[PDB]
């Protein structure tokens, strides 16, 4: 007797799927764990033509991303947010059960999501103390690496990575590796992006999203941006029909001029409110220290870090728990939101300080 | 030196990706060859939420569709469309380098697609000279195959698969692989479903999709039926959040009753357009013979196919050129479109006949 799940793959029966929910609809009225704006922008649908199929690549939305990003619209690939970006790169790049990605935990979840589910080896490389890249580590450990990923400004600890090295890991990975710079947060940081870059390294590939700083998580709209050797290598193994009409619709509508002005709003905004929270947290009792941040979220290390998770959990306060992540014991990851909302939290963590 | 291109899988830097496309925007009027409903159904969003991440598994959308198919909620998944959900099945199913998966041409495209470009054998055992299952074929080559893809109605000849074969099928598989039924166009044959076989067939999967009938293909939503223990495996494998929000509100709507009931109406006019077009092209001197349908296009084996083909493709007449499909020698697969269009093509026809 053979049970269907002994026709799944072993793999697939072992893993763990990725601990992204963490609900209690109508129960919490603060939302500061998933790295959302605070508030939602509307948009309409403008096309009605949801009976034929879409293009495979919407070109308004790949034209007026190129524009935004300052970068050719051939060295541009939209998908299904950052997280099929991630995908794209390892099953095109990654032999499965012979070739592995590289990472440097604590950091984003998804890429050893993908390689595991996928099948491709999990290699790992801890970044420093201060959370900077380990570079000599890296240099021992790329034998039958393709693909690196590397957060920056990274989730959850939010600093940017110093670019200097990045000049290093650019240098390792020649001819033997690609480069994956997330950029989910350089919104926040612009001038820091590697977009330029790409001139000068043929294995750089920068992942892009609208899921933060544009406040259009709900889009699922994310890209990935490259030199046309990568983006035409990515399009071979994408979906014939990524991305629905209404997104691409609305997406592209997010993305005009009019659209790219607001976000930068958005951006001054949740800077503005970051820096306030920042201020007050450090001079709570039960904080014991807030670490520099350049995106839309603050990891802070506390006193009894559980029991305050648990605490303002239940008081319909909902922060990012971050104390099983290497070297994060101890800390929560606070998403910036409004100004009320950061109030709340300010409060909260007052009424605690024993 | 290494280029890009040598650290690619060597299968992606081998295939060669699928043949949807074939444009000619602003050129051709009629447009048969998608199998697409020939006219648009509008649709407003009403959920403005966007700046929020949605369910991973939206719950009125599948609540909706699992009413409709009539079969458990908790039996059913939601997915880009069918396509996504060929994926996920191979995904969860077959070690690459070692298992297969198998599939009857001519046929639907994607199975093999998925495959190759995912790195799961493709195993092939053409159907007999009426389209029909080769049985006996199918039990000499089972060894390694995980899946198993049907197409019924069949894409693109049209018949329905006999269900009597499904049973023997189902009992060859018994305990060895998953038998998928890809009920892409079931719609327009609602009674031949498989849908109520769950029951009795723990390793039978069931594809659908909102791009044919439902007539919105631009929203990119499809759906997986299946035994609890198989969605819940096919749950491990797919993305964190595959629906976008605007998807997930339309398609609820598109799926509420009066949805339900609007689906219905146009399917009783694709079908009795369909017998029109049938009866009046068996007629057409260049039309050799016209096979049976159950769907909305009909598949003919035409005189000089390819000029044919060429001709009406220079005005603006597009069609679905199937003449390097196995066994399809000399045919062209025409969607239903609306009673104008049909006129269209059958005029054009008729200007041929030389
Ligand atoms: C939120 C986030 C993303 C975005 O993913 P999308 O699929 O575009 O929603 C990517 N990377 C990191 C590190 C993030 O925190
Ligand atoms: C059109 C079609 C589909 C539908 O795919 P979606 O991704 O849901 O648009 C599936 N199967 C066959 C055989 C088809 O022809």
């Amino acid at each position: 007797t053979v049970t269907i799940t002994d026709l799944a793959r072993e793999n697939v029966r072992n893993l763990t799927p990725y601990q992204s929910a963490r609900r209690l609809g109508g129960n919490g009225d603060v939302w500061l764990n998933a790295n959302e704006y605070p508030t939602a922008v509307e948009f309409q649908l403008t096309q009605q033509t949801l009976n034929r199929y879409p293009e495979c690549q919407p070109k308004a939305v790949i034209e007026n991303y190129a524009q935004y990003a300052g970068v050719k619209p051939e060295q541009v690939l939209v998908s299904r947010g950052a997280d099929e970006g991630i995908e794209l790169l390892i099953r095109a790049f990654c032999e499965p059960g012979k070739d592995a990605i590289l990472y440097c935990p604590p950091t984003y979840g998804m890429y050893s999501v993908s390689a595991e589910t996928i099948g491709v080896e999990c290699r790992t490389v801890p970044t420093l103390d201060n959370w900077q890249l380990d570079l000599q580590g890296i240099s021992d450990k790329l034998d039958g690496v393709k693909v690196v990923y590397v957060c920056s400004p990274n989730n959850p600890t939010g600093q940017l990575i110093n670019p200097q090295d990045f000049r290093t890991l650019l240098e390792l990975t020649r001819g033997k590796a690609i480069v994956v710079a997330d950029e989910a947060y350089i919104e926040f940081c612009p001038q820091a992006s590697l977009a330029g870059w790409l001139a000068e390294y043929p294995h750089l590939a920068i992942l892009r999203t609208l899921s933060k700083a544009f406040a259009l998580a709900g889009l699922r709209c994310g890209f990935t941006l490259a030199n046309e050797e990568v983006i035409n290598l990515l399009m071979k193994v994408i979906a014939p029909y990524p991305l629905s009409t209404p997104v691409a619709d609305i997406a592209a509508q997010a993305l005009s001029p009019q659209g790219i002005v607001a976000m930068r709003e958005r951006v001054a905004q949740i800077i503005a409110e970051r820096e306030y929270l920042i201020a007050a947290l450090k001079e709570i009792p039960c904080v014991e220290q807030v670490f520099d941040s350049e995106t839309n979220y603050i990891l802070a290390r506390f006193k009894a870090s559980s029991a305050v998770f648990k605490s303002l959990w239940d008081q319909g306060i909902i922060l990012r728990d971050q104390n099983k992540q290497p070297s994060l014991s101890g800390c929560l990851r606070i998403t910036v939101g409004t100004r009320e909302e950061s109030q709340r939290v300010i409060d909260a963590l007052r009424a605690e300080q024993v």
